[PDB]
């Protein structure tokens, strides 16, 4: 404990397991490479973040889709 917000565990243990509609989402944004099994959060329009794993198929295309949270 201890200020553990300082610690972004991004590093989704789960990952969606559905295909999302890109026609809602934003963009996507890259976890830590020192997690057990890191992927990649969807940050949707207005909805809401979504884990993935780039190695799915709908999260691949999402990729080319969509550019990257960078800021």
């Amino acid at each position: 404990l201890g200020a553990s917000w300082h610690r972004p565990d991004k590093c989704c243990l789960g990952y969606q397991k559905r295909p999302l509609p890109q026609v809602l989402l934003s963009s996507w944004y890259p976890t830590s490479q020192l997690c057990s099994k890191p992927g990649v959060i969807f940050l949707t329009k207005r909805g809401r973040q979504v884990c993935a794993d780039k190695s799915k198929d709908w999260v691949k295309k999402l990729m080319q889709q969509l550019p990257v949270t960078a800021r």
